[PDB]
């Protein structure tokens, strides 16, 4: 049935990590939306308490987590195993900016803050949802956030551009290796995603071009073959999707989600 | 909301080529099943015959045509615009696996004809399609069905291979050239596909190497990280996904749904 | 030291080799003690390689590569002179017709499929039966383009059949491996000479731009920011028929000064 | 000229990381032998007590280092500016296997330590050679070691696998940040290269999958297209090609050098 085939399964068990804001939050509201059973983690405390007793949403648990902390993450499971006693979906969704400049003018400790966010992050996460994640009625599933600069270059943001190709290259492998457990593995490829995150990086690349920020926007909306930034509803749906009969049999994959970025 | 966000809009005037068998009729059967106004072409008049009366099935249009055959193509938007009065989504399906054999053994009339249907005739359709498409209320669609051959080398199937690497170039010019207007291009790749077409041609495979039908086989599925074939619903629900408000913002893409074949 | 010397003696065949980015690449072989044979479409391009006064001679066959018959003629020429092959370059190419896809001509489609994709096929299962014979391990190098790994807009069939002449590279190279046959394909970027400028030409027009300003969008977009020679492609056929690239196959080497998009 | 168009610049400073054993050494022996002005660094001291003295080969200059430590990679730039007094050609060679392993079953450590050398060395060097390089009287360039573990998925070598695919995007990132500057960043992406090295690798992952070597390396070999392992001096070859007036056009490219790997 057609209906159904677009419908998540109800009742999955899901982790978004950096959950309680941007793209994750609309990942873990939409899930949470679909019979989910919720748990994030997230940096920000005031995101966090920002959550609960939101009129017309549903309870979603959390953690205040920096990913790259291991105790932090060890937390996090055992927070996840106290409430919803199992895993069926691991989003792997945190991630930071990074800087922006040239390669010989940023900061060493930025550059490895961005890899050990932006890509170790996965690893601390994914080992420990893997044997969960096999147990899973549904064959398990680990969605990570990868972005448009995990398949183009992308001028002056290289620890960026790095991770989110390491993203793609560890979803390709995790695949291979998980497939035959039933792991589904695939990577989101966001475009130009409305939301203070891309303001900050507007402002930032018109400061490295010295050109102002309403120059700076429009050289990414030209450059959008739809000529419209990307919603995160549309990240969220994607990862939905991903989690239903209709799309459960899609794993290796980078999905761009993106209204087509021609070039960064 | 997310039951919305993936919900193929209501109302959609949508032709499907080579729709009244196979991946293509699940395809149009699914979209029927959404509110859509669908229409096929088929080259077979035993499969159109098929499409009546069936239980539970919304009525579904029918142009006898063979879409290497222009005449008959242009019979098929005479159809449709005699009866949807317009179009919103182009399923380019139609598509042959034409012969398997060294690239010095293979017939050229088969090589051409492989050519003709599974590229020009995607050209044929879709300069037909857009003057339709960009008066589409939604935007306007374009799903072209490619392969996973079509992101992977095919030894012995040179020319299915070609042109389903065609359809992705096809798609990703398209998706440039038509995003302004509003119109969303983008390729669904099928894997290995459940159906009468796959057996036939892993047979032909096997008798290409020298090899039983069911090694054949469990070669094909050993390169599966999930180790099963993909369900036609698989590829319908990924059709219906790209014209919900959820994946309208994907376009230039080229989407595998194929339980990630490793290699051919 | 010998690791970037192409083989000496090679047996090469140069479709669309009288001019251009072919003739380049025929050149550059005969120049390396290879006996090169082109089939070209003008005559008079065949006329001009003749008395040379640098250059060693090289064989012609006037073909249209859509033409079988002419094909065939090839073939047969290259046979009663090379008496063998270890190189097939499959050069030959049209740009095709600059226009939506609502608005070009479809025979122009047509030829742009039949030239730069169906000849492809044609030249490559004449040659196989020779390139398999060659002491070093018969080549195809395949002319590809930037346009076979982006999209271009307004320029539908020529990427069409650039990306399919990637897929053709990566099936032959797997299927034709075991027999030692190495396939690749290079993509050229905006590369310098009279059918480039004919393009900007026609994509100006399309955009009701003048040459200059639309000329100065190719250039911009490329990484280096500056035109690709012919000599550049011709350099990197003779790379991949040296000992030191000669374990290259199933690859497409864009050749291009990072064209960033198009 | 055609013998002028592939053969490199003579008296190219060029800088090898790891370049005292394995491909690196390759490399650095190959431009020695072209008239270049050849520096490495290397990890082991007897590796690098072995460069000297050897018949008709070309003296090469050598740092003691672990790309790892910051202190080491400052002392080999300090080193490189004593007697080379400058750079052209950046080789970014340093790397390791990594461990072999599902991702729930490796130590972290050595995720960790697999990253820090095969992706934020290439940050170190590349950093503190930008400004050598962009006075380069030839442009400059950077010559980057992934794998065909770049461009594939790797099972049970995620961390390898992130780090191969993380060079490709900083190369193709680098190359549209420096190309205006005239400074040329590609990838080379060897196979299956015949050494002690992969030898190892085979051997561990026999062990992994619980067969014995001769299986597995027939399985490696099976999926070379050319059916034979790759030598350290095609990578080498490939290496000179991009620093002679006939490669000098080539930017942002991976070129994998493997025989056709198809698949891992």
């Amino acid at each position: 049935t057609a209906s159904d085939l677009l419908k998540p399964y109800d009742g999955l068990r899901v982790l978004v990590t950096g959950g309680a804001s941007g793209i994750g939050l609309a990942i873990a509201d939409a899930f949470a939306e679909c019979g989910a059973r919720v748990h994030v983690c997230d940096a920000s405390q005031a995101a966090i308490a920002a959550l609960a007793d939101r009129p017309s949403r549903a309870a979603i648990g959390a953690t205040l987590a920096d990913v790259s902390d291991r105790a932090a993450v060890e937390r996090v499971f055992a927070d996840v195993a106290a409430t919803l006693g199992g895993l069926d979906v691991l989003v792997n969704n945190a991630g930071i900016a990074g800087p922006t400049g040239g390669i010989d003018e940023i900061d060493p400790a930025q550059w490895e803050q961005t890899v050990a966010i932006n890509l170790n992050a996965q690893f601390e996460f994914a080992r420990r949802a893997v044997p969960l994640l096999r147990e899973s009625k549904h064959g398990g599933a680990i969605i990570a956030l990868s972005s448009v600069a995990g398949r183009l270059g992308y001028a002056y943001r290289t620890p960026y551009a790095a991770t989110k190709w390491a993203v793609v290259g560890l979803v390709k492998s995790l695949a291979i290796e998980l497939g035959p457990l039933g792991i589904r593995v695939n990577a989101i490829q966001p475009g130009i995603v409305r939301g203070p995150r891309i303001r900050r990086v507007i402002e930032a690349r018109a400061q490295q071009l010295g050109i102002g920020y309403d120059e700076m926007e429009q050289r990414y909306l030209e450059r959008i073959s739809l000529r419209r930034m990307t919603e995160p509803a549309e990240i969220a749906a994607t990862a939905l999707f991903l989690c239903s009969p209709g799309g459960h049999g899609i794993t290796g994959q980078a999905i761009s989600v993106c209204g087509n970025v021609e070039v960064l």
